[PDB]
């Protein structure tokens, strides 16, 4: 089967030639029909080589979907043809947060050798892919693969960080969202569905402000100096409920702190390498709480594609080959896909 | 093996011999410790035939405790030797609820045809028993697996009804427990060990009264009528915030209506056949809330046995044989067992 | 001055010359700008003499808004002229209960003779108005009187219900809601703004079927026999996750009881005496709680408001002066006024 | 009546004699029975000129307890000689967040130029002492006065920031309370009687340790490089839960990002000018939230009265005369004072 893969340190991905897996006991195989590109993709061929730890060669992608192709031995709940997410950040399934469905706060897996797809073991940018057990499968029906591979991250992050403080954002609260991009147009769309909050978005690129616009943002307002100030006059001077910050650079961090509102809450989702918050008396208003949320819950994923199955989330995409991947991930890197970028096979 | 067995409809449990079972894919063959007798298995062995649907032979049991001795193909997690407690409500594993670990409220087990053990499929009352699933084993390290037994459901009940009120039982609450048998002597020490409430206990029997100041009732009164005036007279008029009933007659859930506070909860976890809350304007006090909770979560459990491996739970139990399980449930048809029964093969 | 009142028992109410009222310490005396018409009015009327308590004469309206005409001693927060709501259900301010804003739920209010405006106290029936304390009032800027005035209760008593159980109400959820006049229309609107779930209404009349839809309902059946199997037809056979119940006939809770779904929610709104939810097992879904709720929270007001201004409620009314305020409670009483009736001086 | 005040800028406080204040409309005036110590008091007096605002002369005392000697006019719901504490953090008492009861986070206090007392107005180290409203006052009954004063701020201060993370401190939870002084000896208290979270004390001083496992701590380890590694063997490598750091140094905040647990959380309550916890990717744990809360709630206030009325909080003070009040700062300062030191007039 066709691949791509990171076969070298520092160097691009190439399109590769590779077995066609098999399911073992409790696995399952799909046949991809949509891979999305994302930054942690980026992240691990970025990291020195006395730093890299994911193995060698190392199959891409971990937002996925597919249909049922093989069962292994044992499996029940799904027959082949079955279409199907996959559900991201593996967790061992035993311990108290994921018998609540909270794998991605397993606090086991870095001990057992428990990796995601695309970040240790082999991801969603080939024809077919492994998945590990029934519990990361999750069916889409008829939903299109190419608008629903980005559920499985850029819908499943934000939905998440939003949840964790969706009893603050009753009416008359207001979200900030900095940065539309894959996570944030997404972002904002949750935002809208599921809270009566008032959204302010926030970027770099009047392009990307038109977008935030297009997807049901309130206002949009330029990223920068002048945005804290921007911000507090959109909101009479009482500050933002919540900020969601999915770029996490210093100067977003800091925007946030400034327009953040007593007894709120600063979501840092975008990674920005030494990049952080600075929690502390006389920094940040009395009581409000900051923290760096991780991809979601399982069961955050089914009400992301719930909201899909509903016509409730516009997900921006442009499409690629296989073939075409190393290109995409040129793409992603200088920040021209208008959305989220998606291989199909 | 040797098993205790419901075999024909109408007549007592019998003590037989039966195959040993062999784990297919998935599953785990358990060496039983300890196995609590219940009156869901009463429930079972009352039913008329037109009704009855678990079938026959029926290893009775849904309360159980052991060490793993064979794993089926590709289980991992667990090795031969650990000490498990069997997760009892069997749910399909997948739906939204399961997804949560609360499998107590799957919406599709009835359609798939999953059963509970000792209430469709075979139960702990023999020396072994299979498990489904690797999700449903909690392990319980060294605790003394008589007193492990009665944490899966004389534990995990009440451990759930408080659970879903727990937020209204802060310092200066009141929660009455009715009933202070097997599920009712735990419940009043999960109250003492995860809130600051005030516990009233209230039971029929003098001797169950003092096994409620055993285990920490702040008071206990005698049950019928007189209950509503002697709680009142205990909160000052106020009532009580939460009443769990235990029992579930017409006449508790009466005296619970009777006393609950404005804004409180009842929870009706006793079954008596046709008893029931009337909820309905001057029939009830304003915002008081009704429930009948079923068993509980994955999450639950673990948390029951946390309570238990810290020292905060003693359970009053009494040990029969296999041999003796016949008798054991006529002399829990009498109500002459002090707590928890527990077989040892 | 002008007012409406209750003068003699088992009379309908007349058109009446009063003394205008002054404000003693710590109250604000409101010039009406406009007075809703709800059931609880009627209710007064309806009540035989030996059970009558709250007075006469009797000032009706529970609803109302207006503007400061004059402080009382010691009275700041409010300037001359400013355009207020008031909160209705009037408790002591002191308890555990008040202390969180939760007045609706007082524990001390019947104890100390604290009457609610046109339930003991003079309501807003009449070209003014005592209010007793400034914590009673809600700052609604320049909304129009005539749609405010329907927020205090038929706002207020839905936003409530809903909010005791909005976290079950997630993306996938459906929310059923029985009666679609005054309460009900407001209701609908309320799910869709705060929520995700799909909003299916039931009414006996097929142009509140329309006003359903109008008000962005998605779909709306007929109430009766067939109703339970036509809400199931569209939910799949899953059941709703909540049913907001604004009449409250024995006949609508029976209707609730057999579409709800496991560990799911009935809320019993409307008022029809003897009607009652049976809780018990066999009767009703596993984890399905019950609930009579009553008024709501003084933050919850602030909330409905904010969801008003922000554009999110189209509040249907009809207008009526002072003089014909006995012939809109016979409109009332006949059920045809096509949502809220509202009285403006 | 004699009373402790800051009279000049750098100047340690002096014992003076002033008028015993007179209550205008809505107020209480007290007869102090009980005024706690606090570092608040310190911090006022360690302003520089150019930021000090709180105005001279000022009565010193946040921490108050009294009995009401006289009702100014319009005040019901207290009778002279009712025992009562004060609620410290005044708010305006109308906004959203006042109207829950949370007037800690008022978004209004400022604008309007209402200050607490001791802090802006005349506090409790004084033989009398005003009271706002009636709404900042909290029965007692017959409490000890020299026990019940540092409940106001020792108690409040902790419950808080107990009570925004409850949920997650439940059967298996770890709880670490850094810092065994005024706030920290009643948090260990807290946390034991609403939870069954395990908790770690960690201190500097073997003595503070010593008095940790007095009220009930499970363990107690010496703070510094250590602690992290100490903690961890303790809760077998998992970490702690919660951090509840009432230092709140740079060391101290390190500590608790090297043990908290992924989903945990940091409550940043010690002031110490500079100090901040750094909340970013790689430098703590996902999902970890962080935040510096402030004070405590109404009803909170109520709850932590209601611990103490049922013996729950055994409260370490040192009893001090008002002539005694200066020496009583210095020895504050110094950290030598075991618990709470109160003043008694
Ligand atoms: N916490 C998690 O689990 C998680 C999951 C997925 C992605 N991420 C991270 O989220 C971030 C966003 O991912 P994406 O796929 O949406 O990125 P993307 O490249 O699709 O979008 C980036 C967007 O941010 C904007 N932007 C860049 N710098 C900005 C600034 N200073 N101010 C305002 N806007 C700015 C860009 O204009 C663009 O609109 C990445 O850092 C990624 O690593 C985190
Ligand atoms: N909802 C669930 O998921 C669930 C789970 C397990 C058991 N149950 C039910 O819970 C109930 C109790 O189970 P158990 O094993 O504790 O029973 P048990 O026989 O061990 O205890 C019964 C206790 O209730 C007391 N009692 C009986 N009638 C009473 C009355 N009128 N007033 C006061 N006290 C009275 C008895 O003296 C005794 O102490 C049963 O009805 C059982 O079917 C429900
Ligand atoms: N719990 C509380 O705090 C509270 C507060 C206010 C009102 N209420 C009660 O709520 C109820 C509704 O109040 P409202 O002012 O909206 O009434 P309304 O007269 O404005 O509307 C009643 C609606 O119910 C419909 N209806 C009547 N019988 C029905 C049936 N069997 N099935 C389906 N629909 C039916 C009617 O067609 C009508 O549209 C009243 O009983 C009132 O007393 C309760
Ligand atoms: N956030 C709020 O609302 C609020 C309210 C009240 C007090 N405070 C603050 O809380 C802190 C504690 O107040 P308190 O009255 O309990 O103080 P205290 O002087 O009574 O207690 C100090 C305790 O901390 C210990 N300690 C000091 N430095 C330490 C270190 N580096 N490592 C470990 N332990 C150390 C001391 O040995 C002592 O046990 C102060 O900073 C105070 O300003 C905050
Ligand atoms: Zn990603
Ligand atoms: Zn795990
Ligand atoms: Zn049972
Ligand atoms: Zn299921
Ligand atoms: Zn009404
Ligand atoms: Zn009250
Ligand atoms: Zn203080
Ligand atoms: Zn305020």
């Amino acid at each position: 089967m066709k691949a791509v893969q990171y076969t070298e340190i520092g160097s691009e991905p190439v399109v590769v030639d590779i077995p066609t897996p098999t399911p073992g006991p409790g696995e399952i195989l799909l046949k991809v029909t949509a891979a999305g590109l994302c930054h942690s993709d980026i992240f691990v061929m970025d990291m020195p080589a006395a730093q890299y730890a994911y193995g060698l060669p190392l199959t891409l992608g971990h937002e996925g979907v597919g249909t049922v192709a093989e069962l292994g031995e044992g499996v029940t709940g799904f027959g082949v043809g079955d279409a199907v997410a996959v559900y991201g950040p593996w967790g061992c399934g035993a311990c108290h947060a994921c018998a609540r469905g909270r794998e991605n706060y397993c606090t086991r897996a870095a001990d057992l050798g428990i990796t995601p797809p695309g970040l240790g073991s082999p991801g969603s940018m080939a024809e077919y892919m492994i998945v590990d057990s029934a519990r990361h499968l999750v069916p889409i029906g008829d939903l299109d693969p190419v608008a629903a591979a980005p559920l499985t991250d850029a819908g499943l992050t934000p939905y998440h960080a939003i949840s964790r403080v969706l009893p603050l954002l009753g009416p008359g609260s207001t979200a900030v969202v900095i940065g539309v991009g894959g996570l944030g147009h997404v972002g904002i769309q949750i935002l809208r569905a599921v809270s009566a909050a008032r959204v302010i978005a926030v970027d770099l690129d009047d392009d990307r402000l038109a977008l935030a616009r297009e997807v049901g943002a309130d206002a949009a307002v330029k990223s920068g100096a002048g945005a804290a100030d921007a911000i507090r006059e959109l909101t009479g001077g009482q500050g933002a409920t919540a900020v969601f910050d999915f770029v996490g650079a210093q100067s977003t961090i800091d925007t946030a702190q400034q327009v953040v509102a007593v007894d709120g809450h600063i979501s840092v989702v975008g990674i920005h390498a030494g990049a952080h918050a600075k929690v502390g008396f006389f920094m940040i208003p009395f009581g409000a709480s900051v923290v760096t949320p991780f991809a979601g819950t399982r069961s955050e994923l089914m009400e992301v594609v719930a909201l899909a199955r509903a016509g409730r989330l516009d997900i921006h995409t442009e499409t690629f080959t296989l073939d075409e991947g190393p290109a995409a991930y040129r793409r992603l890197r200088e920040g021209s896909i208008r959305g989220r970028g998606v291989v199909v096979p």
